[PDB]
């Protein structure tokens, strides 16, 4: 007898029930790894990439924390086998944005990524949500899905959910009230041709844009534009000011994984298929109101915009879809 | 008027009631930042640090993220003032040991950098709890200790709340249970010298070293003493693979300021001015078990050791006195 | 020496940093201690009611819980002393209507409770918050107000936040929507005669009213208006099936508890002194959505009301003013 | 088109994380709310026979979902309500009445589990059974020969709270929280449940080793009192309040944390003891268990003094006797 068999009396001689991957293990990666164990959100973490000392040792680090965390297995590895039976597979990896660099300069790079990292993930765990982090992300989510064969439902972009969390402080610190309390809604490509819908903006339920009609526009005597030019810009400060950004992503992504893990249906802003909304035919992929749950996406909010919103949306789609429909797989 | 007039109507025209400072904004810092913001744990966080960019934008990075939080008020900046009326500061900066630097001249290093960085922290919180986190820790400890002028209860080092983490992970997974039923403590000196305190090593009140009284000496055929080796070598094999340690530290932090802010009083492995117990006869700090709560140690634990826990114990003692008293202060 | 002496070393010989009292000791009260007791929002509980054997037993039973919660004391006693330095106290003690005994004579007899409570609430915890959930909501929160002498910031009735909580239930199971991603507002006085602002009525920021015109309305071929009227029958037919009710109250009060300790500056629909507003003229309480933190009830939000909205609200302000102009202090 | 459809474009037409409490007197409701607020399912049922009560309490909760993130609660009296359950949490039965023996007691609660347990099964035929009716380490007997479950998936309350309240006692004396004093109370749950002194410790310093005495009744410090303040604080909070919940409802929450996230934390909760401590019957008692995604999956052996053996027997002996007399 061990010592191991003198202390216990074995009975039962399964597969996790919450399983998530994280692919990539970058800073976004692990603030995203951080903020879902923190969250208690996963029976079983999985770590992968293609840096193995790097990859081993991040891995290490969060066992070491198992004691104040309640997610009994991390694990980590190069080859896809690690990640088999994940509910949900959260894409960070690839080239991210140098000072200055359009998300969208990284098309290229990350499109060749997800050539080789889809097809592992969907091998491993043939039914997961993806949640695709990467950047650009309304592009790869489009990518994800063509590469996967997934349903479009089960293909998720983290989108403007984080550009609406912005949106949202930004407003806060201007009206002195929580983030939780100051409703608005940021929509389109995560990046550079965001739209504000300044038509939907309220504190409890009271419209702004009644309140101020000149809200949003050039003419407006207080400028609430440049909340929205904030928004635009603050991951470009970001980055200049600390190399790259993480922690908000990373809180953006927890609380995607959170409706999608415990089928909360609440809806966030995520990249999706919107072909059918505002005369859109085209295949492209951006941000609108989503309800989020254990299916991934199971259906959109169908949001009432301004002409002026509106014409901004579909320029959105317009830059996005001259990238996405080039594309070869 | 304004919309924020039109909308608000004000009643009233603030101290902070439950405010954590973190000080140094590497790795370190901003683990111990973010483990602190998803536990809830205060009303008020401030970030302080030299290099004013990089400040800057981890500040702007939470602040984004705090839709997410429940943490109304993030601050930072290179100047103290911020961090004022800190119930809790946590003290991350510091050099790090260069190739070929004794350990003497880094700590020096460190003593220069504690002279300025210690009395701006008691000018701004002179009630607070300081937290050192900075490497060596225990040496660390006792410099903010002379500098700050603090009773020895307000002066805390992490010391081996990491390492005993780290030992019941390691065990867990040997035994197949969770470290949070694993229990065993690592005492003394932080890393290198730390002592396993074999005789209270148990799950379930069951001492394992009276069910394998071969526990943690040379000849054990399952060379339990592997278990502490690797608590040691961990954090190397980790610094080797991805440069630093961050994640377990952070989590280690935090659990230490749950149970101060929170007034918990349950017992951490920390470093604490041990003069008095177990023939030591200088003033070092080293980690045993503390009652923390919100006067930070009230009351420490005396564990029963054997005469070689208490003779290494005594060695540790003496090699910091022998760094200690040749510093400048 | 004794064992604690040879077990511990004290090296110190306290005030609870956040502590909260629970007056009455019903179901509603301890579904309020409950709820905020899982919710880690105070270092000591506090409990008083009148029935001595009730109270002690109820707080045993949650002493016994001890090990599962982070709130390290819990107290109780029939002497108010028990309560002193609270943060906030919450009033859930009130009368109950006789058969034949109007309504003015029912709040008298809360009066002469009141002064029983309220002075020796305001005796040891002068600077609390005082939170009234106790029916009739509005009319005890003028009440506490004026018995206590605190300003008006610092008492606050419970009011519609959990009819506001009951309408989003309803609302979110019509649409297979989250209640967190349903905003809806009931205001005014609690329970039957509440009023539910239609036009603040929305999904990711779009307006149901101008979706659907007839929204609200007795030509409504979908009849949303039955929405509102199962938000003020609910707790009929729930008295009616359970006897009472209590876990949706202590969840409300918690979420309330929730702003005020963690300085949060969320907008909730909580009874206050709305004089001023609506062409009211007097001191009555009723709810409208407010900003609620540290220091209480610091603003509120001017919600536009239709002339019928506008019209119910100061009807339940006469009557209210009724009342209370005939109350004995 | 409706208003439904005029906000929201569908795109697609089974709960993964459901628990079922059946009875809704005190303790399930305290057992339901505890589960609700530390977020451990994505779907609640609750069953009961009393129907407007039943709706009553649902209701009730419902009203609170906006501050809670279980998507759906549901009640009624069909066991059709609790499929796909993987816990099934078991507080529903009959009280002890004046001049009632233990074994009529027992008895009555058999007969209503032989209708309570069969639903169970056929709705969910994979959960893990959790029995906290009293006495618990009789009834999840019962609940297991009902059920067919292997024994891994029936498990017992047992002396999960008895622990609890031992560790509160502890730290009160101690002045340190209850996570940070150690003592695991074995057997039997509640008045001969067995304290074992030997495993009673703060940061791994046994207290038996410091202070020989404790335990017996020689010592100076009478530190055997805390364990017989185990036992009659439930009479006590019983005599004062008129039955206790609280506390029960939040250890079955703490049980239902280890399994629904398979944490593989130990606990001591009712298992079938057959073959240790010289025990040859099919009798449950508590012992520290391995609790997770399946149930029980290992025992902690934990060594025993003579008395304490002669105690967990002496119980499974008078267990044994009121089990062979039963009619299933
Ligand atoms: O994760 C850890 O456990 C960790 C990370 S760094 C770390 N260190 N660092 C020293 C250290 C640093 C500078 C010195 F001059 C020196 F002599 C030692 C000791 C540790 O135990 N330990
Ligand atoms: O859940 C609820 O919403 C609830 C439970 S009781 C409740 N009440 N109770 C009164 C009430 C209670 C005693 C009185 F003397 C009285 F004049 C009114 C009004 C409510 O709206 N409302
Ligand atoms: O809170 C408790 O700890 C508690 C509440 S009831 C409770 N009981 N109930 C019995 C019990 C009930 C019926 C019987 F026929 C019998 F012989 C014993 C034993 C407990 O230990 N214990
Ligand atoms: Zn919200
Ligand atoms: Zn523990
Ligand atoms: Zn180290
Ligand atoms: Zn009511
Ligand atoms: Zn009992």
């Amino acid at each position: 007898a061990t010592l191991k068999d003198q202390l216990i009396y074995n009975l039962l001689k399964q597969t996790p029930q919450n399983k998530i991957t994280v692919v990539g293990v970058g800073a976004v990666g692990m603030a995203c790894a951080i903020s879902i164990l923190m969250k208690d959100l996963a029976d079983e973490l999985a770590l992968v990439d293609v840096i193995e000392d790097k990859l081993k040792g991040e891995m290490m680090d969060l066992q070491h924390g198992s004691l104040f965390l309640r997610t009994p297995k991390i694990v980590s590895g190069k080859d896809y086998n690690v990640t088999a039976n994940s509910k949900l597979v959260i894409i960070t990896a690839g080239a991210r944005q140098q000072e200055g660099e359009s998300r969208l300069n990284l098309v290229q790079r990350n499109v060749n990524i997800f050539k080789f990292i889809i097809p592992n993930v969907v091998k491993y765990s043939p039914n997961c949500k993806l949640l695709i982090v990467s950047n650009p992300v309304d592009i790869l989510t489009y990518v994800a899905w063509k590469i996967s064969g997934f349903p479009k439902n089960r293909v998720i972009g983290s989108g403007c959910n984080l550009d609406s969390a912005r949106f949202r402080y930004l407003m806060g610190e201007r009206l002195g009230v929580h983030p939780l309390s100051c409703h608005g809604w940021v929509l389109g490509e995560h990046g550079d041709s965001s739209v504000p819908v300044w038509s939907g903006m309220n504190v409890a339920g009271v419209s702004l844009k009644t309140l101020h009609p000149d809200l949003g526009t050039d003419k407006d005597k207080e400028q609430w534009k440049e909340v929205h030019k904030q928004v635009v810009e603050s991951a470009y400060e970001v980055i200049k000011l600390k190399g790259y950004t993480s922690w908000a992503i990373g809180l953006s992504v927890a609380d995607l994984a959170e409706s999608i893990m415990k089928n909360l249906r609440r809806v966030h802003p995520v990249s999706t298929m919107i072909k059918g909304l505002y005369g859109i035919k085209d295949d492209v992929f951006l941000s609108v109101p989503c309800i989020l749950g254990q299916n991934g996406i199971s259906d959109l909010v169908k949001v009432t915009l301004t002409s002026e919103e509106e014409a901004r949306l579909k320029k959105s789609a317009d830059t996005l879809w001259g990238i996405q429909k080039e594309l070869q797989f």
